[PDB]
């Protein structure tokens, strides 16, 4: 099994790495043949280079991310509360998802879901 | 599919249901199929009375539940963050976990799990 202390440091690398755009830091956190289900209903990216390309095109403008609750974390699993915050053509948006990741033995997340709809996103 | 306004509003009656201890009111939530699983990692109960019996027992002892973030909601299924505080012979136990609820065609909870781990519970 995973250690808590180990997912929730996870978490919280997720988190930094996002803020400083920090692409390969973030993959790093992945399986190789992790997936990606962002947000939760929509298809599934899986595997290495789909999933760095889904993180590339996440970060075309600067994030704002904070943690806005202590992670959940037990068995192989973690759960935690976040917003994500940026600005285009001068309108800010603040989105609050609820993010899940499973872990595997060798502590990579070999799944993210990310559960939020247009009631979680909010103005500046 | 399910409005996120359906499932938010479940999870609201799920919530004033615990704190009023109406075990039928939460039942009436779930698919007579439905699972529980908690915590996460435990073995899910599953079917009408297993479920009956899980709640039964967690009404053993008076529940102080609320929301502590809206409510994320999207495609058939719903994710929140809360606190359910509860005391026993003087000790005053708060544990907050988030919760996931998935819901079928029909509206009704077909899946829940809770996640925590002892990190999130406070007794003193
Ligand atoms: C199960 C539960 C979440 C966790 C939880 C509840 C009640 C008592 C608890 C006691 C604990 O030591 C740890 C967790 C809980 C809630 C009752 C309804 C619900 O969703």
């Amino acid at each position: 099994m995973n250690t808590p202390e180990h997912m929730t440091a996870v978490v919280q690398r997720y988190v930094a790495a996002l803020n400083a755009g920090d692409l390969d830091g973030i993959v790093a956190l992945f399986a190789d043949d992790a997936t990606v289900e962002d947000p939760v209903g929509s298809e599934p990216r899986s595997g290495t280079a789909a999933i760095r390309e889904f993180y590339a095109n996440s970060l075309k403008l600067p994030l704002a991310v904070e943690l806005t609750q202590e992670v959940r974390a037990v068995a192989n699993e973690a759960a935690f509360a976040f917003t994500v915050s940026f600005e285009y053509q001068g309108r800010k948006t603040v989105v609050a998802p609820i993010n899940h990741f499973r872990f595997n033995g060798a502590g990579k997340v070999v799944s993210m879901r990310a559960l939020f709809g247009e009631k979680n996103i909010h103005a500046g």
